[PDB]
């Protein structure tokens, strides 16, 4: 309780899974939250499932849409006051090796996972700096920012990009005394309804050769590290990677 | 509040600085705590400064003392019930390059920083496994587990050892379903009375070429990441490194 | 001598600096080489400066040009026989923080440094696999694939992308028994005529807080690690990062 | 040929496997070599199998023996002139988890794998600095300096220690203009007669979940990266890790 008092957060892809759990715990800890998704039909229902309009609202936005980012920040500031916290969580995956990735697939994945995170990070620094907000940008990544997956070529590219791009931003903010931190979060496998719909997926992810714990995580596992990062408790943490992966990358 | 409900923690070197702040926040969040130090004179006063005997006690112990580790676990279990949480925080430094390290210096530093962490980790796994405690071993490290310092040769050795030793332990616990997680915490520079007593030290640490934030951290910066790691909020985190360094390792 | 006997290499951006030195040492060790650059005026002269047409030729190509990649592989195979070795060396830099990067700058840098490396890697796997060539793809990176630079935001993104994308490709090639390895090379600061034309640049790079050796490297420093990687001497090395940086990333 | 002209190398544990292959290729490239082992019976035969006494000799030495290190450097300088190159290759393994490691096992493994590497590194810096030798210390590590193995607890400790200790030494040498570089080499699984004597071992190591190439390496795979590191070709490489692992750590 109260760990995010006064904070105002944007969470992209906040209607499902990890992003929804981050939204839920953010509201529980006192933050006001704007969640997004490319589609409108889930959004209002997702928001209402967490809290009331004074706590959480929905804004339809595709994170690859550069001009839509300014509309999103404006709507959030209108609802809740100046934005303090950005969680760049929206992402997609292509299940292809590098060898088998089409250029269209490459460009589509990079538009969401890389351009979108760049647009959000750039705008968030501009809008959040020098306001005494204790501002925090949390760029969602994954184990795939540290290790390869033969069947996730473009996804690996995007996650490695966000990993090191975030360090650049962290350093510049720290050196300019902007009062903006930038860090990455790296989930391993997490159980969601989407994983549940893929026959065999959780079992494959839970083999000890993949996740040493012998089971995948849950959305709140990623929510709680995000609360820590969004809060002033982490005021000395910037430019770093926070891994919550059941041991996947330790072997 | 309540984030460590029911937890029972041992924190080595818990009478000063980082270890004292970890103890303080642990008590605030509902944990019972046994702090240690090689010396007795500070201990009881340090404990009483945090809370009452039902919350926190002191046990004199040099972490390099193998047999003393069993006495420490026994005393803690006597006071508070079965131990759930171990923070291996006790450490020393030698200000020497590898080239200029004497063998006595080498052996003394490794006894505390490496052997002591091994003894605590080994015993903690034995005593904490298979009890449904949500057990957590937090091995204190530093930026010096990732990067070299020309003037900290043996210290670097110790911190690199603990970094990877902790991953081994994490994996074995995860694969054996022991209900014990093992992670490392990596502070950058932190202001304490000891740093304050070293003329010029904080200023040197605060140069942008060292810490990009332009200032060093405070003990609570390390306390809060430890609360997260000791809590069930981090039940999917094992075998990982948590860095709180003001950007030091991001450049 | 003879360390690249029978090898046929493409080196993008091979007319200057690092790429020219890689070309030079490749020819010395018995490889046939096709160098590229976006511009034609330097190319033939650069090639003739290294060797004769039976050793080394030039092909004008912008690495961001997807269709031009197939023309490049065809021209090389026409000149020298099947390509065994690809060094993705072409790159550019934008001297901007993330905050100050324009979208046009972002897209231009990613087209060369990321898309271009993807196009070359994808095509090289397709054209080099299953031919008993001892094929090797060497994706040029830099220290900026490991650490941030506040003034190199998009460049950091690109270098982190190539770092982890290359691991994906490595794994898929290894698992499919393609006889193609993929590794990254990470130069620190290297003296070239271009650096020499930037007043103050080498001196700034040579400060001990940047490069511990107190001086920057030379193009042959990167050439020699590339020879090792292109050769069968490194037949068990794949998915790894090879750093030649004067100590920059060790502190 | 000639890549180590004039170099004088000490290779600890140089009578078998990886160390023998390093010795072999070092001699082939023009270096004079002193190999060691704790036992005498294999040594002279191993040396004679590589070359004549003017090329390679044997010195009986347990790398854990501190005073024996000065005798070893003296004998090498007597045979061949001033030592330029040290490969700290001697090591042992204990097949125990952290939990199950006895203190005697811990101390024995650390004496060879950590103390021994410290003694060699410290003495080598002292004896090799400021002589214009192009001096190089190559500290053998393994994949177990990057990732955990649940059954290699003390070994992981030792390998993580050497990894970061070597960076400290690298930095101090670079900052003091000592003309001594320090780097680590990280073999994955390598086929040797010892592995061949362990039923099932190579097959287990060759599973794709362990080594993506689907087979283990050979001693020359580690020899060739050591030649590069010992040579002046790598004069700008210090403080870095060189991984030759068949993809083990890329996933
Ligand atoms: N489920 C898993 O096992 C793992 C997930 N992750 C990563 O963590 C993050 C969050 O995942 P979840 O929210 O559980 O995802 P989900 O798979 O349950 O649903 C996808 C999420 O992204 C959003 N989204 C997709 N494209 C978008 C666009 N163009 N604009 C705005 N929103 C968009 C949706 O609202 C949705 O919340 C992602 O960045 C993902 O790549 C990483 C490793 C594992
Ligand atoms: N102050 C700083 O800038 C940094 C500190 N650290 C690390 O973080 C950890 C905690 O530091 P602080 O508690 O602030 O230290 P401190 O420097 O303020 O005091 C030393 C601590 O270690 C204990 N200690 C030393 N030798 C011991 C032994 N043989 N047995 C039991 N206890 C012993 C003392 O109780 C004391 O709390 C250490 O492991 C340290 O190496 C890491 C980076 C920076
Ligand atoms: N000079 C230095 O200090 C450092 C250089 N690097 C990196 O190493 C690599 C090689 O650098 P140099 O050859 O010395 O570069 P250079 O700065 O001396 O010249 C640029 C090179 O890239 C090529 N190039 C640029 N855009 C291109 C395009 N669209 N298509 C084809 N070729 C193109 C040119 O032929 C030229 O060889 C690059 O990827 C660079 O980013 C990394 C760290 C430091
Ligand atoms: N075979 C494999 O799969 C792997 C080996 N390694 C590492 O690479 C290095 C070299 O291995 P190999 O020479 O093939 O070993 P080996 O297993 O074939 O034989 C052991 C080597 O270490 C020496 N040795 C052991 N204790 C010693 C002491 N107290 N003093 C002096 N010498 C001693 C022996 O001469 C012998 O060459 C070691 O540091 C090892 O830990 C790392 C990963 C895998
Ligand atoms: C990395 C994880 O988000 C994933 C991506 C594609 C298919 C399954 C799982
Ligand atoms: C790394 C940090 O704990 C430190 C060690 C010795 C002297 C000053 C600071
Ligand atoms: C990283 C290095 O290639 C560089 C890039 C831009 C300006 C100067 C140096
Ligand atoms: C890591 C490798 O050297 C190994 C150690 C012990 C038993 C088998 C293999
Ligand atoms: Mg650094
Ligand atoms: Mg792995």
């Amino acid at each position: 309780s109260n760990r995010l008092d006064g904070k105002v957060a944007i969470i992209t892809g906040g209607t499902l899974g990890i992003g929804l759990a981050i939204a839920t715990k953010f509201v529980e800890e006192g933050a006001k939250v704007m969640i997004t998704d490319r589609h409108s039909d889930v959004g209002e229902k997702a928001a209402k499932s967490v809290g009331t309009p004074d706590q959480i609202q929905f804004f339809q936005h595709d994170s690859s849409d550069e001009d839509g980012w300014t509309k999103l920040f404006d709507a959030t500031e209108k609802a809740f006051g100046p934005v303090s916290t950005l969680v760049n969580n929206a992402g997609i995956a292509v299940n292809k090796s590098v060898e088998e990735t089409t250029t269209a697939e490459w460009r589509k994945l990079l538009a969401v996972n890389l351009d979108g995170v760049f647009f959000g990070t750039r705008l968030g620094i501009q809008r959040m700096k020098n306001k005494g907000l204790g501002a925090s940008i949390i760029n969602m990544s994954s184990i795939e920012g540290f290790v390869g997956d033969p069947s996730l070529g473009a996804y690996n590219a995007s996650k490695g990009a966000v990993r090191i791009m975030s360090k650049s931003a962290a350093l510049d903010c720290a050196l300019k005394d902007y009062d903006v931190r930038v860090n990455t979060v790296h989930p391993g496998y997490i159980k969601t309804p989407l994983v549940d719909d893929l026959p065999g997926a959780e079992e494959a992810m839970s083999q000890r050769t993949k996740t040493p714990m012998g089971h995948i995580g849950e959305p709140n596992d990623i929510a709680y590290i995000c609360v820590y990062l969004a809060s002033n408790e982490s005021k000395f943490a910037t430019g770093s990677e926070f891994v919550v992966d059941g041991g996947y990358t330790a072997q």
